[PDB]
């Protein structure tokens, strides 16, 4: 886990835990790029990390809804057409809202939208990046982010797909990790900490 | 837990551990409904049932794709209209596929398809179910059933909705329980074992 000079493409990253995370791979030197449903947010931080960077680091954004298959697969491939058509080597998977309700309350559509919009945003991207390093056959991470409710069930699946994933994936040798979580930079400390420590799943 | 002169409402009940279920919830002298897709299949299994009935036991099927929110509540609905509209008591969710792969094999739209296939034909009548007893203001149970995969993520999100139903739905006062399991009518006597001794969690 060394990020410098290394492809950290990050959904999520124009709020709070993703936009931390991509202020330190910044620091530290990598090519970093977020994704974000809000252009005008998304560039607006674009430029902010622009500051702050060492000339020629790649500091992109692109704007996706990360619940369509489609979206997620064509951002994705966007953000390594700059990068040679090289794989992203560590994605970051910070996309998600929380709108909290009742069971009895809340109408079917309504459960639905909780789901696509907590779990395929992480999950339609971390397919479509494993299918990248597996064809191009090059190594790199895939790492989930995790934590009245019924977005639980979403983010219990995340975890299911976590280990499902750190199973199979070391047959096309791509590590797996997962975080389980104070200003989000914080939470950001934590994550590269058990990173570069190895463990497949980590707290703060 | 008394099933006898109560509606017993079982998705998947056309095929193992479901239709298994049946065979003793009529044996106990309960109303049983069993829900699939397939018409014969299931219209089958209910005159097989009807045969051990003592006069009098409504014993019926429904053919429904319960991966759909309409006809998940169509059918329960429907289950109800013998029932004098009363609300089923006891619902058991078996209803499920296993199509297993790896997920670099695996195309989006098999991804959306297993999920949709293993969680939503649970959640979506165990959503209507409670939206029932709930706005009837009468009580009764609601169990889940669960157990190279990327399955794995829907039988979690069972976990993770049996997990924020069994807080929140003791404020409608609605018995929640989950099971996590040899001959399927084996794992039928465990289920109603540990249903008779109360526990919200049970296995094999
Ligand atoms: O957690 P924390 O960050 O503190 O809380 P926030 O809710 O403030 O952050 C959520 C982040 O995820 C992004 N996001 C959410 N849904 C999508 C989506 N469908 N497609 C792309 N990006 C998405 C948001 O970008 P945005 O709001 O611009 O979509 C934002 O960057
Ligand atoms: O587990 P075990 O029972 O041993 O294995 P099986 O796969 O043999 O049983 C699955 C059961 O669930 C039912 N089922 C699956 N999907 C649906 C659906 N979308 N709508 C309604 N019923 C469904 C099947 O009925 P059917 O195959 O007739 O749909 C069958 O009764």
């Amino acid at each position: 886990y060394d990020p410098r000079g290394k492809h950290c493409y990050i959904t999520g990253g124009s709020s709070g835990l993703g936009k931390a995370l991509a202020e330190r791979l910044v620091k530290q030197g990598a090519h970093v790029t977020i994704v974000g449903r809000d252009s005008k947010k998304a560039e607006g931080v674009v430029e902010e990390l622009k500051a702050i960077a060492a000339p020629g680091q790649i500091i992109q954004c692109i704007a996706a809804d990360l619940t369509s298959p489609i979206a997620s697969t064509n951002a994705i491939h966007a953000a390594c057409k700059p990068h040679a058509d090289q794989a992203p080597d560590y994605v970051y998977l910070c996309a998600g809202f929380s709108r909290p309700k009742l069971f009895v309350e809340t109408t079917k559509q309504e459960l639905k939208d909780g789901l696509d919009g907590v779990y395929w945003v992480s999950a339609y991207t971390a397919h479509e990046a494993c299918q990248m390093m597996s064809k191009q056959r090059r190594t790199g991470k895939i790492i989930f982010v995790a934590s009245y409710s019924s977005f639980s069930p979403a983010k219990y699946a995340l975890r299911g797909l976590s280990d499902a994933l750190r199973s199979e994936m070391l047959l096309h040798n791509i590590d797996i990790h997962i975080f389980l979580p104070i200003t989000p930079d914080v939470c950001a400390a934590a994550l590269e900490s058990g990173l570069k420590k190895g463990y497949y799943q980590i707290t703060d």
